[PDB]
């Protein structure tokens, strides 16, 4: 229950804040399946911040939980695919932590709308 335009503005700002936490830009674009031929063997739904931006602009996120679910996929896919002793795995842990804080604040803003 709220106006659509301010909610989308909030999600755009939140998505920018989450991307800023991915300093290596390793989550900015889809995992290149040509370079990782086995990626889809066990990853059911790839996700990345560019796809999230597309989904946002296509009006596919109309509540906070659907936005947060796709962010959580970025994290969970990376934890699943990569071994614990890799930079990629630790980057996903760091994004989970830093992004979680961004998301809690953004949700508190939405609840005032
Ligand atoms: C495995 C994984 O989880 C990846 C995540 C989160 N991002 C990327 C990525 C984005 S862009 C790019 N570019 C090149 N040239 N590999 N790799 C990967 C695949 C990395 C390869 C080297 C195993």
């Amino acid at each position: 229950e709220m106006q659509l335009t301010p909610f989308l503005i909030l999600l755009r700002k939140t998505l920018e804040q989450l991307q800023e936490k991915d300093t290596g830009n390793i989550f900015s674009e889809p995992v290149p399946l040509s370079e990782v031929p086995d990626y889809l063997d066990h990853i059911k739904k790839p996700m990345d911040f560019f796809t999230m931006k597309q989904n946002l602009e296509a009006y596919r996120y109309l509540n906070f939980d659907d936005f947060e679910e796709d962010f959580n996929l970025i994290v969970s896919n990376c934890l699943k695919y990569n071994a614990k002793d890799t930079i990629f795995y630790r980057a996903a842990v760091r994004l989970r932590e830093q992004g979680g804080a961004v998301l809690r604040q953004a949700r508190r803003q939405a609840e005032k709308m």
